[PDB]
């Protein structure tokens, strides 16, 4: 009756912990995440139009913390999304990442069997209107970006990468230098192509209430920016165990299809 952990991080920690194949909650059901996306097998759906963004361009000073599983920035409902085939507007809650130290294994989703060096999640929750009718398959909207090593610094990512130095231990926080969500995004053309499917959170309690969006095109960071995530973060307060491979094993598609824009 304690923490959960990632496969890698079980043989290094001192509290007892549940490994992925042993996580409880809803983790062991049938509409789980992440998956492999067979790009050819996803039928084009025309209602998957462009996403619209409010608050993404606005400069801000984000609180960012090492929660012992990832590094997370708290977005406090200060940005929002519409479009992308969604039923309603969704308020931005938090953005976090998953990574490895090897280019082929840090992503949670894969595309036609390929895994990327990291994967960025921007977690939104559906807008509470002034109505509500009496297990929502789309309570949460995750925007997901695959990251690969490019040849240049992504200057957009620099206040996040620098703030890594101030939160090495679990339960530490800090404030990033001024920046926008837009700074971390790719240009809008790179945003036109993406995959969609209904799934779960990829960490316990693995609730099956996520409408997923995975953008076909990767973001690029420099190799050394990618590397700062495993070089500066730790899974442990003592700072011996480096935070990496914070990724959930793939889950089966089952009875689901994946569509695309
Ligand atoms: N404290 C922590 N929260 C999460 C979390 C929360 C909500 C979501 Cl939607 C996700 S994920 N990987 O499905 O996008 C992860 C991880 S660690
Ligand atoms: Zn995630």
């Amino acid at each position: 009756e304690s923490h959960w952990c990632y496969e890698v991080q079980a043989e290094s920690s001192n509290y007892p912990c549940l490994v992925p194949v042993k996580w409880g909650g809803n983790c062991q059901k049938d509409r789980q995440s992440p998956i492999n996306i067979v790009t050819t097998k996803a039928k084009v759906d025309k209602k998957l139009g462009r996403f619209f963004f409010s608050g993404y361009d606005k400069k801000q000073t984000w609180t960012v913390q090492n929660n012992g599983h990832s590094v997370m920035m708290l977005l406090e409902n200060k940005a929002s999304i519409s479009g992308g085939g969604l039923p309603a507007p969704y308020q931005a809650k938090q953005l976090h990442l998953h990574w490895s130290d090897l280019p082929y294994k840090g992503s949670e989703h894969s595309l036609d069997g390929e895994h990327f060096a990291m994967e960025m999640h921007i977690v939104h929750e559906k807008e509470k209107g002034t109505s509500r009718n009496v297990d929502p398959e789309d309570e949460i909207a995750v925007l997901a970006f695959l990251v690969e090593a490019g040849t240049q610094v992504n200057e957009g990512f620099q206040p996040l990468v620098e703030a890594l130095s101030n939160i090495p231990k679990p339960e530490m926080s800090t404030t990033m230098a001024e920046s926008s969500l837009l700074d971390l995004l790719p240009k809008e053309e790179k945003l036109r192509h993406y995959f969609r499917y209904l799934g779960s959170l990829t960490t316990p309690t693995c609730d099956e209430k996520v409408v997923w969006t995975v953008f076909r095109e990767p973001i690029q960071l420099h190799r050394e920016q990618i590397l700062a995530f495993s070089q500066k973060l730790y899974y442990d307060k003592e700072q011996t165990v480096s935070m990496k491979d914070n990724v959930r094993p793939l889950q089966q598609l089952g009875q689901r299809t994946v569509i695309k824009s």
